[PDB]
RNA sequence: AAUUUCUACUCUUGUAGAUGUGAUAAGU
DNA sequence: CTTATCACTAAAAGATCGGAAG
DNA sequence: CTTCCGATCTTTTAGTGATA
């Protein structure tokens, strides 16, 4: 029995919060005097400059630390090939304690505890390791300990201006922390190079191997290739790629000469000399090419290298262009294409649609120009693996013009003749056009983008030609074309940096961390931390203040402030009390200080403490060995319980050690006031983790005490205290609407309620930022004109829970199971439509189907169209481009509110559209996957802490009980199926589907081209026939013909009765009148759509078509026979154009406004489903059928859960099965 | 067209929604 | 342009300065 | 007049659980 309100309060979340700070009083006049923020400012320059160089000394000793190891590699391949072979759990865990035991060995060089280095470099080394994560780098004490490390003047000298300052790197100290860590973390240099680097390059030996096995013919050239490009010349071809180089590969240098050797230098590498035997087509090649044959290169090593400032850069670069005649060596090299041999230069496969794209009509139409003609050319009868022979040598090569000449004949020597006649005369122009004068016109961008862009076709023209020498190519034509590219290279990276400069802002965002010359400025609030740290807030009048006391005269001067009595004038200051985290502070102040280790080395007696301790507190010898041990797992660890299995001896270790702990809570001088009577016994305990989690909230508290008002007005006069205002838009005085969220929850923070029962605790680590002004009336930008302090502060919410969610599909899982009748939301975007919603219930009926288009009845919908308009109406605008994706963005943003309040209220699961599996057109507004995976994870962070702003505080869904429905974000490709109520299912078959009885188009299209293959498709119907009393076409058609022109996938009927409607007139619910069963199809222009839409008539077209045929048919015989017998082109094509028009499910035309759908199936009560009915009953247009289809699927994800003993989904769902489920339920 | 920040407007010197900040790596 | 990491900290420990004593 | 011992400011430091 679990109700949907009790999925909340299950693990906790962390959010950031931020604000202005107006300077209270005087306080700004006193910051001026003093300079602390040109002091901050300099030390952020500071900072900055001195980034590179402790990067450089960390790089130069993990460079010095890897040159020496010796590791041994055959058992990790043992491993990773057990794990290929068997793929079970055993061998799984196998393979991880392997990978793990190895980064420790690897580990342990950097920390000096290498069983195989003598004891003087083991003892360097880790005094090295102990200094490098210290203040002992920036006095000068490691750079003399390296020794190899080289430091100038000025680099040592502001290198040590930060003296008695070192703190202020102490993120970036651990942050280095990350890289020489033994863990799994993916951006440590163990794991690096176990497992990232390692089976690379295992994989790699093994096809070297293998095709060394398979011809060694090629084992002497794979020699000649290394001793020229006299890389690794100590070394031969079979050593280099075995597994003990690999010991003298980690250095990154090393890297890049392997990766020079695969790839070559830009002299032909490992790669190239494979293409080239690949395409000799001899026996070798047919050996070497049906095996793998490519090389992937390592990974880098981590920490290792590899308006008028743009008008200047680009008048120089045109200058430059002009000076090296670019256009003059472009135009030789065009002019001695037409006479020089086209065998022996090649196009670059990865162009190969490109080409069909320009020098042709269709994208793809080369490319199966010449497949057929490869096909021509094949002796013999056509096989399978003759026909992938074929595929296989023209998906990934390089094709000479020759076979491109020959295959669609010498019209494109025309047309490419042409085409650069064009470009190059632009360039030309692009090389005689003046620069603009300044970047603020319309007109000057105009002149620029034309200028960047005829060069830049130039370049797209000029990747034609396949630049990789993977075939045999006259290396003077090589030469030419490679000098002309480095030439004029980088005009792609000026046309980047001028979009991005002309798209980003015109506000200069840039901000400095202030720190009032603090080491650790409002990294925490706690009242014995208020001396140091230095950071309060005051409570008045509902307004929030920030106090400030820095050092006076370069010493802390220790204010106090005194309580007083509530109702006298005055703020209000918190006394916040932690005990931050008592996993780590329980050993941090008992059993690991230095005089507990000290006297326990040479002791066995108990030891008494009574320091900061109102009683002496007793330490027996058994809690350290408990705490401290051989092995890295403790004894009341449960990775000991995993690893022995001796579960008595664990249990009774963790009473010893939970009875040491509650013994301790109640002596230590800042836990003693804390009540511990909401604990559960010792012995109730299963594990550890749960106590530590249970324990941590109670050691936090915030009570509210009154400050009088003077003391306080003249800490600010004096200048012992800066007081800020907190603020943001809710804190104004003409305030009246409802508040951001951000505001709610600081709000819900210092409630009574919370303070009494902490749900949101306020963390430490706040931040001060400040910045520059960055050069009734409304003034435009008014927040961006002045000098402004921020203020960022991280809260915690859902804080008595735990920290991970453990198995949050599970409990979906079994509520949904636990509830059948619950309702599926299904979103999917469309055209005309942006974001369409389906409600539907369990039984399949829909609920509520609806357009996001209108968010506050001021719809979105106009503002895309009007601003896709003027893309148009400027060129492209790539000032508009930005506005387009930033609108679509807010959109979202607006989107999010309904998506969220449609759930509420309706108690349902979400389904969305998954982005992998699925292609989507352009005109579906929002179409580019990245704005929608934007979307979906803005869903579900959003869904991770739901809160409500007119729900009350107490109720669940308010701040003090937010919603949390969804897991956490962690990736874009482990989301799976589901996560919580975020369900996820494949794109397509959804929107072109019949929504009653679940009719797809079978046939593959764009094949109807040659005249029997109509001969064939038109054979494959049953038969067709006329009906007078319902004057209409009935064609039968049957699911096993036309295998070879119908796709792959079969549904679950294998009858279909196609009928050509009478193309009459109707009526729908409104008495609108729309005449039934017309299309809307694309009018065709030299084999090309040419946007233009035109209503097509099937029945009255079939009609005019027969009788000119003079084809007799009212007697309702058969007239495919009737009609095949004459072998008529013209009769042929119409009829195959019919079926593409009946067949077509969708008609939009958004010229003239209408959009629907039309089925051209009979359905179990005999009546033509048409959308534009409008019944309510079923979706109203194309973009409602796509979603309540998406709605089915999450449906049918949901039945899979049903019948599945196990608490799981399945994955993904195939669309053959998809098809099936909805052709099997609708009828 | 006013915003801690983004989007989009102006009955309202503001409105409706969203917003995890800072730092470093790695891949294309 | 994405994917992974970590911090969300008070108290112990040690450097720094100033006063007392031989 | 120099050296040793006590206040003050900065800087390390401890580390729990659980599948995919």
């Amino acid at each position: 029995m679990t109700q949907f309100e009790g999925f909340t309060n299950l693990y906790q979340v962390s959010k950031t919060l931020r604000f202005e700070l107006i300077p209270q009083g005087k306080t700004l006049k006193h910051i001026q005097e003093q300079g602390f923020i040109e002091e901050d400012k300099a030390r952020n320059d500071h900072y900055k400059e001195l980034k590179p160089i402790i990067d450089r000394i960390y790089k130069t000793y993990a460079d010095q630390c890897l040159q020496l190891v010796q590791l041994d590699w055959e058992n990790l391949s043992a491993a990773i090939d057990s794990y290929r072979k068997e793929k079970t759990e055993e061998t799984r865990n196998a393979l991880i304690e392997e990978q793990a035991t190895y980064r420790n060995a690897i580990h342990d060089y950097f920390i000096g505890r290498t069983d195989n280095l003598t004891d003087a470099i083991n003892k360097r080394h880790a005094e090295i390791y102990k200094g490098l994560f210290k203040a002992e780098l920036f006095n000068g004490k490691v750079l003399k300990q390296l020794g190899t490390v080289t430091t100038t003047e000025h680099e040592n000298a502001l290198l040590r201006s930060f003296d008695k300052f070192t703190t202020y790197f102490s993120g970036f100290y651990e942050n280095r922390k990350n890289v020489f860590s033994a863990e799994d973390i993916s951006t440590a240099i163990p794991h690096r190079i176990v497992q990232d680097n390692f089976p690379k390059f295992k994989e790699n030996c093994h096809i070297f191997t293998r095709l060394i096995t398979a011809v060694p013919s090629l084992r002497e050239h794979f020699e000649n290739v290394k001793k020229a490009i006299g890389i690794f010349v100590s070394t031969s071809i079979e050593e280099v790629f075995s597994f003990p180089f690999y010991n003298q590969l980690l250095t990154q240098t090393q890297i890049d000469l392997y990766n020079q050797l695969l790839g070559g230098i830009s002299i032909k590498g490992l790669n190239e000399v494979l293409n080239l035997a690949i395409q000799k087509n001899d026996e070798t090649a047919h050996i070497i090419a049906s095996l793998p044959h490519r090389f992937i290169p390592l990974f880098k090593q981590i920490l290792s290298d590899r308006d008028e400032e743009v008008i200047q850069s680009f008048c120089k670069y045109k200058t430059l262009l002009r000076n090296e005649n670019v256009l003059e060596t472009a135009e030789a090299l065009f002019n001695e294409l037409n006479s020089i041999d086209l065998t022996h230069i090649f196009i670059s496969h990865k162009k190969l649609e490109t080409i069909s794209s320009a020098l042709c009509d269709h994208w793809d139409t080369l490319r199966n120009a010449l497949y057929e003609r490869r096909i021509s050319e094949l002796t013999g009868k056509i096989t399978k693996s003759a026909k992938e022979k074929v595929q296989r040598s023209l998906k990934h090569e390089d094709i000479n013009l020759q076979e491109i000449i020959s295959a669609a004949g010498k019209e494109l020597s025309e047309a490419f003749k042409q085409k650069t006649s064009e470009i190059l005369s632009h360039a030309h122009a692009a090389l005689d056009q003046p620069l603009p004068t300044t970047l603020k016109k319309q007109e000057e961008k105009e002149i620029l983008k034309s200028q960047l862009d005829s060069l830049l076709g130039l370049y797209h023209l000029l990747d034609w030609f396949a630049v990789d020498e993977s075939n045999e190519v006259d290396p003077e034509f090589s030469a030419r074309l490679t000098g002309i590219k480095l030439e004029m290279e980088p005009s792609l990276s000026f046309y980047n940096k001028a979009r991005n400069y002309a798209t980003k802002k015109p506000y200069s965002v840039e901000k400095f961390k202030l720190n009032f010359q603090m080491p650790t400025l409002a990294s925490g609030w706690d009242v014995n931390k208020e001396k140091n740290n230095g950071a309060i807030l005051f409570v008045k009048n509902g307004l929030y203040y920030l106090g400030i006391m820095p050092k006076q005269k370069g010493r802390y001067k220790a204010l106090s402030f005194e309580p007083t009595e509530k109702t006298s004038e005055g703020f209000d200051k918190m006394y916040y009390d932690y005990f931050p985290d008592a996993a780590k502070m329980i050993p941090k102040c008992s059993t690991q200080l230095k005089a507990v280790t000290a006297h326990f080395q040479t002791h066995t007696t108990p030891i008494l403490l009574s320091n900061n301790f109102i009683e002496p507190l007793e330490i027996t010898k058994e809690i350290y060995d408990l705490n401290n041990p051989e092995k890295e797992p403790k004894k009341f660890q449960t990775a000991y319980a995993k690893k022995t299995g001796d579960q008595k001896g664990y249990r009774e270790a963790l009473c010893k050690w939970i009875d040491f702990t509650r013994d301790f809570l109640s002596k230590y001088t800042k836990t003693t006031s804390i009540d511990l009577s909401s604990l559960r016994p010792s012995s109730q305990y299963k594990d550890l983790g749960e106590y530590y989690a249970e324990l941590n909230p109670l050691l936090y508290h915030i009570s509210f005490q009154r400050i009088a008002e003077k003391e306080i007005m003249d800490a600010v006069e004096t200048g012992k205290l800066y007081l800020f205002q907190i603020y943001n838009k809710d804190f104004a005085k003409g305030h009246h609407g409802k508040p951001n969220l951000h505001t709610l929850y600081w709000t819900g923070l210092f409630s009574p309620e919370n303070l009494a029962k902490t749900s949101i605790k306020l963390n430490g680590q706040a931040e001060l930022f400040y910045r520059p002004k960055s050069r009734h009336e409304i003034i435009k930008d008014r927040r961006f004109t002045s000098d402004k302090f921020f203020f960022h502060v991280p809260i915690t919410l859902n804080y008595q829970a735990a920290n991970s969610p453990s198995k949050f599909n599970q409990r979906v899982n079994a509520y949904l199971k636990e509830h059948p009748e619950t309702p599926i939301i299904g979103i999917d975007r469309g055209e005309r439509n942006l974001i369409y919603i389906t409600v539907i219930d369990s039984t399949g009926k829909i609920l509520e189907q609806r357009s996001l288009n209108t968010i506050q009845q001021f719809d979105y919908q106009k503002k895309l169209d009007n601003r896709e308009k003027e893309r148009v109406a400027a060129r492209q605008a790539w000032s508009v481009v930005g506005t387009i994706k930033d609108l679509k963005q807010g959109y979202l943003s607006q989107v999010i509110h309904e998506i969220v309040d449609l759930m509420i209220h309706y108690q349902a699961v979400v389904v969305l559209e998954n982005l992998n599996f699925g292609f989507k057109s352009k005109r579906t507004g929002i179409a580019e996957k990245a704005v929608y995976q934007q979307f979906e994870k803005m869903l579900i962070d959003k869904l991770n802490c739901l809160v409500l702003k007119d729900y009350p505080a107490e109720k669940v869904g308010g701040v003090l009980n937010p919603y949390q429905l969804t897991d956490q974000f962690t990736s874009f490709a482990k989301m799976g199926t589901q996560s919580g109520f975020l369900f996820y299912v494949p794109a397509p078959y959804t929107s072109k589907i019949d929504p009653l009885t679940g009719f797809v188009d079978p046939f593959v299209w764009k094949t109807i081209k040659n005249h029997e293959s109509r001969k064939h498709f038109l054979e494959g119907f049953d038969f067709l026939h006329y009906d007078v009393k319902t004057g209409d076409f009935i064609l039968h058609f049957k699911m096993n013909r036309n295998l070879s022109f119908q796709r792959g996938l079969p549904g679950f009927m294998p009858a279909w009765d196609i009928v050509f409607e009478k193309n009459e007139t109707q009526f729908d619910a409104k008495g609108t009148p729309f005449i039934a069963g017309k299309r809307i199809v694309p009018v065709i222009e030299n084999h090309r759509f040419t946007g233009r839409y035109r209503d097509l008539y099937p029945a009255n077209e079939l009609i005019a078509l027969l009788e000119e045929k003079g084809i007799v048919f009212r007697d309702g015989s058969n007239i495919l026979p009737k009609l095949l017998e004459n072998d008529d082109s013209h009769a042929i094509d119409t009829m195959v154009a019919l079926i593409r028009s009946v067949l077509q499910m969708r008609n939009s035309n958004a010229a003239t406004g209408e959009d629907y759908i039309n089925s051209p199936v009979r359905d179990l009560n005999g009546v033509c489903f048409d959308s534009r009915f409008q019944n309510p009953e079923w979706p109203m247009d194309a973009d409602a059928n796509g979603a309540y289809h998406i709605a089915l699927k999450g449906q049918l994800l949901l039945n899979h859960l049903k019948e599945s003993k196990d608490l799981k989904l399945q994955n993904g769902i195939s669309n053959q099965d998809w098809l099936a489920y909805i052709q099997e339920l609708r009828n």
